């Protein structure tokens, strides 16, 4: 009998893996999976093994896997709105549960984030007060901070729940919290770039994408099909990353889903880490100030790591080849934008700058990553406010990084604290 | 010529240790200082050796050392107000330093935590209009990512900044930081708890703590030395913890000091973290409700065991033997407030606490942490607004964190980026 529920699908799951996690470890908890140096504790950890994760895996030379899901892979497989490419509903589902949804399961996530979509009043009204020179990455973290008003697991919590079901208020709170988010995101965009306008309603047919657009304001109907690519490939990128292991350290500490999803953005905001983003565009945005000769984008990019600056959107601590999240968005520009000019110097620019990179003999990966190749994309539809980018960046991230935060809790993963020393200490070790 | 200056000292300091790591890491590098298992990924990374961070090292079985210097050696050697607690200001110049500061430099910082105090009226403007049921740590960490507008790094960076001077911006976005903090921290308070009040100025003749209890409103002149102590053993905890990793972390990917504070916050805000504050107030407040005898002290422990929580205020991911910074409370108690009815229940609970928890047979270190003794010093003095106590913790923990924070980048670390791996990927290893 009955109908669909991720509910009661995680219900069947979790008893399962928890007794395949048990007898593993049973057996291999004592098993050397690797070595700690010196270099490992002064270099961030690069290289080490250091969490389990489970949604995704990232390959250095292939690159990143939902099951064992490629980006190609999952852009035939996941269903569509209509009409070519994937719903980040459908990815959720796989993160969460290691399936392929059908189209069926895949409306239900829609509908489930269309009903829960709602801004209390405290926030709109914090949003609706902030000045526009604050950086749209602060006010989407403070925002959701904020939102932890309505935490049902630090109510729970603060009933003294069995840490059992810690799981099943975690996951309300996540859909929650995916629901809300592209209303929140809108609003920054609506109060900053289009003043004195409204995001409007959430309807419930539609896909959680085009909501989005709606709110953003964007009708262009390839828009629609540009966010449902970006906001699944965009999902998640293994444990590791900033942004991802920042909410899992956060969220290990029994801080509900919307406080460690907000630390998770003040990281994602870092230079080094999703605000590559804009800061690729705004580097564009100065090259093309100061049509060029390869030998001019050249001078140009040796300027930059003269300065002791780095080049934004190329590099990346773990992939050693170009990132396939690039190609893919490549792919879509020359489907879609091939004579874009902007295009056709991330085009350029690929060309160049890898090998400027291998000249210099300092970066371990000299091929662009993801961010290398998102602005270009957006600023033609018409998306020019490239300080808001990273928003965008945020409103995927939440898709894998609270798909795991389900799992962490359900499997009972511990606290995380490690054990620091100081370069004295080492010395004398 | 000329008088004191944290950060001139500070220029001369940097090579010195930029030298000393070069060559030890020349040396070094390659060595193993330990391996990984799996269950240590499994389990939070508990006893790996992970980060390196320089202003405190934690020892399982003595506690934590500020140099070298442990909590009584601070206790005796550190500047004092007159007069017999520590100056947290003497703290922080010891962190940074490595040495002990005089009461000159000592004065030094309080007079610059005082002049840079000040807070912009768009956070002040959502201070006010917060909803008294949104926790305080929430609000304190929405208050702080909104401060970033005035980040002196996040607007060096943009300008392009060689990554060589990086440490200085922070320097003074840090300074800023702490300086600010008590006057977010007593906005709140005044808020909650004292509507329709005013924190009143910052008088730049007193130290950074009696400025902080004068906002809060706080007449007693032993709450002052309370407050001295408090603000000065929260400090910092080695690199490990929740909210210095955290924002160790954040703060790799280049987020200014801002947000990475504010992350830490977040961390700070999980029960089992800093909220554990709050949890034993809490829960001894429900304990008496429910003059005991041991034995219905004991049924009472067995009972939250029972139902799958945890006993708030003991335990440990590190240390293994009673806290020091426990016992320093003690010693404050017995001192000031030995009849307080809280403290003789404190005191009967470390009685038996470790007993049950050593008769359940989970825990690894049955023994109680900071978080068990530091509400009760704050009730007897009447500051009874138990969901307010973590937002006290946070402002000490600001020293230590951004004590590092410095150095982190005086020192050039990386983005913080291990690897993570799934269940199915160590299963297949
Ligand atoms: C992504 C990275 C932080 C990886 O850092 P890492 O693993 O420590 O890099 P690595 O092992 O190649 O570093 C070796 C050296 O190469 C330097 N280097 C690496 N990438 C670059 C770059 N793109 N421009 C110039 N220098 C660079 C690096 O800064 C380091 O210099 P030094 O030894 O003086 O500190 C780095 O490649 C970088 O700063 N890239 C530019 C920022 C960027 O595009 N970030 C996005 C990363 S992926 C998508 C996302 O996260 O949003
Ligand atoms: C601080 C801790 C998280 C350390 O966690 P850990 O290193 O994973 O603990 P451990 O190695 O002893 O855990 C072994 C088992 O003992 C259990 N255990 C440990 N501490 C306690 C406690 N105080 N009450 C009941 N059960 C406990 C622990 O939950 C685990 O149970 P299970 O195997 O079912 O998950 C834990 O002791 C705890 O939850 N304490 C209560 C919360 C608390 O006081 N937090 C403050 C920590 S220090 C000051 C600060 O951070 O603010």
């Amino acid at each position: 009998a009955s109908s669909t529920n991720l509910k009661d699908v995680l219900a069947a799951l979790i008893p399962k893996e928890q007794a395949r996690i048990k007898t593993f470890r049973q057996q291999h908890g004592g098993t050397a999976l690797g070595q700690i140096t010196v270099d490992m504790s002064y270099g961030g950890m690069r290289g080490m093994k250091g969490l389990v994760y489970e949604t995704s895996v990232l390959d250095p030379d292939e690159g990143i896997r939902f099951r064992g899901f490629s980006i190609p892979e999952c852009q035939k497989l996941l269903p569509k709105g209509g009409g070519g490419e994937p719903l980040p509903e459908g990815l959720f589902w796989l993160l969460v549960t290691g399936q392929i949804p059908t189209g069926a399961q895949v409306s239900w996530l829609s509908k489930e984030w269309a009903k829960r979509a709602a801004l209390p009043s405290h926030v709109v009204t914090m949003l609706d007060n902030f000045p526009t020179n604050l950086h749209p990455m602060s006010q989407l973290s403070a925002a959701i901070t904020a939102l932890n008003s309505e935490s049902n697991f630090a109510r729970a919590y603060a009933e003294g729940i069995l840490r059992t079901k810690y799981w099943e208020m975690v996951y309300e709170s996540a859909m929650d919290l995916i629901a809300k988010l592209p209303c929140v995101a809108a609003k920054i965009y609506r109060n900053l770039y289009r003043a004195g306008s409204s995001i409007g309603a959430i309807d419930s047919k539609l896909d959680w994408s085009h909501n989005f657009t709606n709110m953003l304001g964007y009708t262009d109907a390839q828009f629609t099909e540009l966010m449902r690519l970006y906001l699944t490939i965009h999902s998640d990128h293994e444990g590791g990353n900033v942004s991802a292991h920042t909410s899992h350290l956060v969220g290990s500490a029994l801080s509900d889903p919307y406080l460690s999803f907000a630390a998770a953005m003040n990281g994602l905001a870092g230079p080094l880490h999703g605000l590559a983003n804009q800061e690729v565009l705004g580097w564009l945005a100065q090259l093309q100030k100061a049509a060029g000769a390869d030998a001019s984008l050249r001078d140009y990019i040796w300027n930059t790591l003269n300065s002791g600056r780095v080049v934004p959107g190329y590099g990346h601590a773990v992939l050693r080849k170009t990132d396939p999240r690039y190609t893919c968005q490549r792919e879509f520009a020359l489907k879609h934008l091939p004579g874009d000019p902007m295009f056709k110097l991330v085009a350029q620019l690929y060309k160049i700058v890898p090998n400027v990179l291998l000249e210099q003999g300092a970066a371990a990966n000299p091929w662009p990553n993801v961010d290398a190749h998102s602005g270009v994309l957006l600023q033609y539809y018409g998306m020019t406010e490239m300080n808001y980018y990273t928003v965008l960046f945020g409103v995927s991230r939440a898709l894998g990084v609270l798909a795991q935060l389900i799992w962490s809790r359900a499997l009972g993963f511990p606290l995380e604290r490690p054990k620091s020393m100081s370069t004295d200490g080492l010395i004398a070790l």
